[PDB]
């Protein structure tokens, strides 16, 4: 499949993709405000996110540090980032079909729209001021907003024996943005499109 990436933002950012245990095509690149990365996505993929990096600071060799959604240092991601980002997530060619979604579990940065380009299904979007409007105990220094597991490490929050409920945090993601996933057990928002869709991620579409 082939994803294109857009930043539509007025400031950089440094794109990522990556399957949690290697990269998806080169894994990373910078993106001015206005340029589009094209990358091929293997079918079958499962379990591949896409996401924006702020604030970076890479030298010669692709080392150094990035304020939101830095994966261990690295311009070319191999692992996923930390939080936190605003996620695209997929599952690509599952018995005929193509899953997609996007998801707050691992808090906001960038704001996002995640859209087909081929015929057969809808796309979904999360582009509200969630920064601007974070609870006090979620901000993040750097930019963006955590979500709550990751502040607080609580089994509510985390939802580590498999039955958590909504909060007053989770509840704010989906206000801002009912179309995204807020915590482990929200009823599902995926779209389910035919297998081998082509797609486009857009950084900032409003």
């Amino acid at each position: 499949a082939t994803f294109e990436i857009v930043n539509r933002c007025s400031y950089t950012v440094w794109a990522a993709a990556s399957k949690g245990d290697a990269a998806l095509d080169a894994g990373g690149r910078q993106l001015n405000s206005g340029e589009s990365w094209t990358i091929n996505v293997e079918p079958g993929t499962n379990g591949g996110k896409i996401w924006a990096r702020t604030d970076c600071y890479f030298d010669d060799s692709g080392s150094g540090i990035c304020k939101t959604g830095d994966c261990g240092g690295l311009l070319r991601c191999k692992r996923f980032g930390r939080p936190p980002t605003t996620l695209a997530e997929f599952s690509l060619n599952q018995y005929g079909k193509d899953y997609i979604d996007i998801s707050n579990i691992k808090g906001f940065n960038v704001p996002m729209n995640f859209s087909p380009t081929t015929r057969g299904c809808r796309g979904v979007r999360c582009a509200a001021d969630i920064v601007g409007q974070c609870p006090a105990k979620l901000k993040a220094p750097g930019g963006g907003c955590n979500d709550a597991c990751t502040v607080f490490q609580t089994s509510e929050y985390c939802c580590t024996t498999g039955k958590c409920g909504p909060t007053e945090y989770s509840r704010f993601f989906k206000r801002l943005c009912p179309d995204a996933f807020s915590y482990v057990l929200d009823k599902p928002t995926t779209v389910t499109c035919p297998g081998s869709s082509n797609y486009r991620v857009t950084f900032c579409p409003t």
